[PDB]
C-alpha cells in the first residue's frame, strides 16, 4: 500500500528539547498520554498509535520485531534525533523491547504498567492460553459484547459501573480483527523475558507506579527500579492521578 509509518500526533516544543515520545495501552489510541503529556509544552511531543490502533488500525505486525522496525521507522521519518520513550502497559512492554533491542538517540525509557517477561514455559502457556481466547473474541463477536467483559478483568475491579459502561462504549470504537491480530503479536506468552537485557542497558529506565496497583510495584522490584509512587491511583495512575504523574516525570525528565 506504500511507504508506511506509524500514524501519531505531533507537538512541536522548543529547540534542542528532546521528544517525548508517548505509547498507550491494548485497545487505546494517541490520547491516552495527552493529559499529562500537554504538561511538557516546551519538549516535542509525538503521541503513537500503535499497530491495529487509532489511525495505524490498517497496520499490521507479526511481531515484536515488526513493531519496533515499525516505530524506529516512524522517529526517522520525523526526523526525531533525541527522544525518551514513556509507555503504558502494551506500550509499555513496547518501548523496553525496542530499546532492548537498541534505538539511536534514545535518552531513557518511562514505564507504567509494563511487565518485563514471563520466566518459564508454564506461565508462556497459560498466557498464551488466556491470550488465544481473548484474540478469537476479538475475532469472531461483536466487540460490545466482548468489551462488557473485558472490563470485568479483575485489574479493573476498581471502576464503578458507570466507568466500565463508559470505556465499553468507548472502546467499542476499534476493530476486532486488527485488535486480535495486534494482541495476538504481541502477546505477552511471546515476549523474552528482558530482565538480563535491562539489568545490562546502557540507558535510563524509570518506572511509575499507582500506590494501590500491587502487581506492578512488586514487578519494579524485581527489575531493581525504586518505582515512583504515585497517590491516589491504581492500575492506571496517569489516568486517575494525571497531576501526580506529571510531577514524577518532571523529577525525572528535567533533572
Amino acid at each position: 500500500s506504500g511507504s508506511m509509518i506509524l500514524h501519531a500526533q505531533a507537538k512541536h516544543g522548543k529547540p534542542g528539547l528532546p521528544w517525548l515520545v508517548f505509547l498507550h495501552g491494548f485497545s487505546g489510541d494517541c490520547h491516552e498520554w495527552q493529559e499529562v503529556g500537554e504538561a511538557f509544552a516546551d519538549y516535542s511531543r509525538l503521541y503513537v498509535d500503535l499497530p491495529g490502533h487509532g489511525g495505524s488500525a490498517a497496520i499490521s505486525v507479526d511481531g515484536f520485531d515488526d513493531v519496533t522496525d515499525l516505530l524506529r521507522k516512524t522517529l526517522v521519518s520525523y526526523n526525531i534525533l533525541d527522544f525518551w520513550l514513556v509507555g503504558y502497559s502494551l506500550g509499555g512492554r513496547v518501548a523496553m523491547m525496542a530499546a532492548c533491542q537498541g534505538l539511536a538517540g534514545l535518552c531513557g525509557v518511562i514505564v507504567e504498567g509494563g511487565h518485563p517477561g514471563l520466566q518459564n514455559a508454564e506461565q508462556r502457556a497459560e498466557r498464551q492460553r488466556s491470550d488465544r481466547q481473548w484474540v478469537q473474541r476479538f475475532l469472531t463477536e461483536p466487540l460490545t459484547a466482548v468489551f462488557a467483559d473485558w472490563y470485568q478483568q479483575p485489574v479493573f475491579a476498581s471502576l464503578n459501573d458507570d466507568q466500565r459502561r463508559e470505556l465499553v462504549a468507548l472502546r467499542s470504537n476499534n476493530n476486532g480483527a486488527t485488535l486480535a491480530a495486534m494482541l495476538e503479536a504481541t502477546s505477552l506468552a511471546v515476549q523474552p523475558d528482558l530482565r538480563a537485557n535491562l539489568s545490562a542497558r546502557t540507558f535510563a529506565f524509570y518506572y511509575l507506579c499507582g500506590e494501590r496497583d500491587s502487581k506492578f510495584r512488586a514487578l519494579a522490584a524485581e527489575l531493581a527500579a525504586d518505582c515512583h509512587v504515585i497517590p491516589r491511583a491504581g492500575h492506571n495512575a496517569h489516568r486517575e492521578n494525571p497531576a501526580g504523574v506529571i510531577a514524577s516525570l518532571a523529577q525525572i525528565l528535567r533533572f
